[PDB]
């Protein structure tokens, strides 16, 4: 496990990092601390640490407290080996349509949702651990567009509300090698038949 060459460095930022289409931001293990962008509370007007435009990728960062409004993803994004040490309002939001994959990494201390889906998308969480969270995935409340969520090799500990919540009857959640400890209720969807294994 060659840890990255920026490991032990801390980057203090005062504005959102914008990653453009076709660009990959590779932090090489850098820890990011945002200043002036939010306190990581549940206040809904914090800034994102990263804005990933459509077709942008992000890898190998640690997001330190304050988690602010985390990572905004505008579709067709891969987010690989990102560690949220203390999730802010949420960890990652899907803001526009496309495929978004979170592969590797982990999240801890989400007072409410880790992943927030606000546009129709295909959303995959793979090889991921999260501890002390309200929900792993939430589709924006009272919306009825379609998301399809895949949880593959995911381990969850201490889930206060549920693994995933959606108010959309057309949305679907598919899981494969999902391990959950200390969780209220697994899935808050209009019908449990929207949830499938594979
Ligand atoms: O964090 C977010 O994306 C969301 O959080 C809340 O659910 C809010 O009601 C939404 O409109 C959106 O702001
Ligand atoms: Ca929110
Ligand atoms: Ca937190
Ligand atoms: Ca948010
Ligand atoms: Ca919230």
């Amino acid at each position: 496990h060659h840890v990255g060459t920026n490991t032990g460095g801390v980057l203090v930022i005062t504005d959102t990092i914008i990653v453009k289409s076709g660009q990959t931001y590779d932090g090489k293990g850098i820890k990011i601390i945002a200043q002036g962008m939010g306190d990581g509370s549940q206040s809904e007007n914090q800034k994102p640490i990263f804005k990933l435009e459509k077709g942008a990728n992000l890898k190998n960062v640690i997001i330190g407290a304050p988690g602010c409004d985390g990572i905004h993803c505008y579709g067709d994004n891969v987010v690989e080996n990102v560690v949220w040490e203390d999730v802010g309002e949420d960890a990652l939001t899907v803001k526009s349509e496309g495929v978004v994959e979170v592969i590797g990494g982990s999240a801890k201390e989400a007072a409410d949702a880790v992943f927030q889906l606000n546009a129709p998308c295909t959303f995959k969480v793979k090889n991921f651990t999260a501890t002390n969270i309200g929900k792993l995935v939430a589709q924006n409340g009272n919306t009825t567009f379609k998301v399809v969520i895949y949880l593959e090799d995911v381990t969850l500990n201490n889930v206060k509300s549920c693994v995933a919540k959606s108010d959309s009857p057309v949305s679907e959640l598919w899981y494969h090698n999902l391990n959950v400890n200390n969780c209220k209720t697994l899935f808050e969807f209009p019908s449990q038949s929207q949830i499938h294994q594979y």
